């Protein structure tokens, strides 16, 4: 079968077969769409399936379908599977599936660069100790003075899923919020129940606006430990604006480097539950989401008071209006300290770009619109007007849960 | 099958159980969303009518009652002896009105419920047609205080009869392609431009030149009129603080009118049935003014505001954006005219929602289409969850009739 897609702006129309190897659900059915729904242990029987179709995936891609090196590696594989219950990625395969994962990733419009991802393997990796410093050299590897460089870090797989490294950070680098009795929130809303763990296992807490919060790490499904990322291997931009020389004294700033660290990555049916990754900013992120959400920084009052805009009235357009000019601000602040960001003009134009580029060489590319499309002018970018068709492939990349949530105490 | 959707600003938790009454398909399988796409017998009617008979007359307290049991059988009766039926006058009302409120695409279903319907079956030809949308323009528009409305033409039989308004909105501007290789007007109207001056229009060239009705009876060829111009309300476009922007010559029309959708109550399909109520800010501005493929005047204005235009990160387009959204406002405001900016609209859309929410168990919405296209995340409807799916009475897209009609 074949799936076509419209450009509403320039009737271009693409023809997708690749939704023909999608396996997992959407949550969609015939009588509902769930499309804006945020959120929508494995035996020997389930596995060797998984990797068998991984190891297909491996081997085309690399020209040697059916190969004798493709034979004796899936037999391997399966014998692997049998005796121990779960196998081992070559290096090779792991790179592989961790670009796959990214390029399969639908709601992520930075995908033009899947294939330029440096995969740091740290499957030899046994303690929080040893994690921590696997960050460390991953930070400061993508920050790399400003000029930042895709990663990605691969702790060891599941296996009983007693035994689990993960991140506890949901980003490697955030900001810590305060609840304060009064009900009001110091620093970032969004991190407050994390940054009370944090105290809980021991952080002597700034509390300030903008404190880097600690590491929490996890090894071996023992209970996890706190680190703080050396401060010159955070790199920080304070906020200015072109033209408003009052918005320094707005006291903000961000950090350079956006750093995914609670998914869970799988390759082949098998489950990297660590697997922390980064890339760099589209300015909108930080201008948009983070600064003016209601329930993040929402510093959208306090510009616009600044400003002088009426705010008597929503018609004035004074919340947009200060919108526009932070997000100048972000991206006039992180250009003029040489650290990477995009725009999300450039960001969206590439993105369709590579998408029309997947649907030559691939036959298609899963793409999420409502994620897609920027939180601000979202029509006057181009992927507003592109049609979408969203699906899911592995290698992938999932979310799980939170692991305050499940994680079993020993003390 | 009990749902649950969540607000991510407020955490409010909301559970839709009105989802199983969903009678059409979404597009999407459990293998692939279609969520942004535009478009994805005597036997058939019954159980059609059945479905919107029982829910009628559950609204009116009278469900199981004499005289449902009594209506059932006499429209029973009706599609068996005539193979269609006719709708009570206060059927065909609870019907468009709650094809309005099952419409996922539209932020505005607060109103739902003050809707006036003119009731059109009686109309038998073109010039008649042209005097009921004369009315409809005139009503609705209410010297700027606008009402919301829709008129009802006769119902499709053998469907070689069909009533129809060929153009997409009662109010539109022309297009004509220039020797130049560019657009004069609006660009979306080309070929329904080109449609009228080949049935003999008489166009006067310029860049808002309010198209002519062309209007279709009984299956007939269609024919032409000009609505009278005091029946339509223009208003000029001015800026608040930027006094050039008048002299781009800018105007809008008050009153936004859908006409080329075919509204389905109870099986029976009411092919024209054109509907109007009030802009929403963001219409006009962001889609009519600056989309690529509209009147795409973001060029323009960004040089007279005297912006750096040579780099996309400058947000300059995204700066222009803004001011011509507000001198839409101010304007419509100035002239009297209703209107609604995303913030208030989007605001309200969320509360009917919540009232959707509490007394009928839910309310299908369409993220993609609800989110507005500027600003989108500073609205709250961006961080609401919605469920998406079909509900009967509803609005369906049709085939534009040039291709389907036979002269
Ligand atoms: C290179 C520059 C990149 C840019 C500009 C970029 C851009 C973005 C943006 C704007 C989002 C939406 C985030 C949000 O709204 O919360 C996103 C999502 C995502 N991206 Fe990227 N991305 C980049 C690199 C990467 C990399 C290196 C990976 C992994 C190798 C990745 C995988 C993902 C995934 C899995 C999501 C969905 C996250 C979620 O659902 O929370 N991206 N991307
Ligand atoms: C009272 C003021 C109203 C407001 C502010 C409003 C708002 C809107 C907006 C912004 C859209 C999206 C249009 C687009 O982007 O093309 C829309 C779509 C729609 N509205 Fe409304 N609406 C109003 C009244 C009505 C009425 C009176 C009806 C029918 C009785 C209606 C039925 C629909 C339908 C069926 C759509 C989707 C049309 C399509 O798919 O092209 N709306 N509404
Ligand atoms: C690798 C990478 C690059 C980039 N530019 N942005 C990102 C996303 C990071 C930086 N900005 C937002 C953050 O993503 C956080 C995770 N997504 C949001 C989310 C997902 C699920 C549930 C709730 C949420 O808020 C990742
Ligand atoms: C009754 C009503 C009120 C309102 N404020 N807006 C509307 C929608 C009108 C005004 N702006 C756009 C117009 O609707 C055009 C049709 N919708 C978009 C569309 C659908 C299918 C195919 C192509 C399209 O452009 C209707
Ligand atoms: C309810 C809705 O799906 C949710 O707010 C989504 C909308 N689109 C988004 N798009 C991006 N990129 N990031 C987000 O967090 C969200 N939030
Ligand atoms: C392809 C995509 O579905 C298309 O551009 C949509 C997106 N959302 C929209 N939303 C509204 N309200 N109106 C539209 O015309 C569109 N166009
Ligand atoms: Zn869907």
């Amino acid at each position: 079968r074949f799936l076509k897609v419209k450009n509403w702006e320039t009737d271009v129309v693409l023809t997708d077969t690749l939704h023909l190897k999608s396996t997992l659900e959407t949550g969609c059915t015939e009588h509902i769409c769930m499309g804006s729904i945020m959120l929508p242990v494995r035996t020997k029987d389930q596995l060797f399936p998984l990797a068998k179709e991984f190891l297909d995936q491996y081997y085309s891609s690399i020209k040697r379908f059916g190969s004798k090196a493709h034979m004796d590696r899936l037999e391997e594989v399966n014998k692997e599977i049998e005796s121990t219950s779960t196998y081992q990625l070559k290096d090779t395969e792991l790179i592989y599936g961790a670009k796959h994962a990214w390029r399969n990733a639908s709601r992520c419009v930075g995908r033009i660069q899947w294939s330029k991802l440096q995969v740091f393997d740290a499957r030899d990796c046994t303690t929080a100790h040893g994690m921590f410093n696997y960050i460390c050299n991953h930070v400061k590897y993508a920050t790399n003075k400003g000029n930042l460089r895709s990663a990605i870090t691969i702790f060891p797989q599941r296996t009983d899923g007693k035994h689990d490294f993960r991140v506890w950070n949901s980003q490697l680098i955030r900001y810590a919020g305060y609840k304060q009795p009064d009900g009001s929130t110091l620093g970032d809303p969004a991190n407050v129940q994390f940054t009370e763990i944090c105290i809980q296992q021991g952080w002597k807490a700034p509390r300030g606006r903008f404190d880097v919060l600690p590491l929490l790490l996890q090894a071996n499904g023992n209970d996890p430990e706190l680190f703080q990322i050396p401060p010159e291997l955070v790199l920080e931009v304070p906020i200015r604006h072109p033209k408003f020389d009052w918005f320094k004294d707005l006291g903000l700033k961000w950090y350079g480097l956006p750093a995914v660290s609670n998914m869970l990555l799988e390759i082949g049916g098998l489950e990297f539950s660590a697997c922390p990754f980064s890339g760099w900013y589209m300015g909108t992120e930080i201008g948009v989401r983070d600064y003016c959400d209601n329930s993040r920084y929402n510093i959208l009052e306090e510009v616009a008071k600044k400003m002088d805009l009426d705010m008597r009235k929503t018609s004035s357009l004074w919340k947009d209006q200060a919108l526009v000019e932070i997000n100048i601000a972000v991206l006039y602040s992180f250009q003029s300290d040489k650290v990477t960001i995009v725009d999300h003009h450039s960001a969206t134009e590439s993105f369709i770009k590579h998408m029309e580029n997947e649907y030559r060489c691939r036959g298609g590319c899963p793409a999420d619109w409502v994620w897609i499309v920027p939180p601000m002018s979202g029509s006057i970018t181009p992927v507003f007007h592109q049609e979408m068709l969203n699906y899911r492939l592995t290698p992938s990349f999932e979310y799980q849960p939170d692991p305050w949530n499940t994680h079993v105490w020993k003390g």
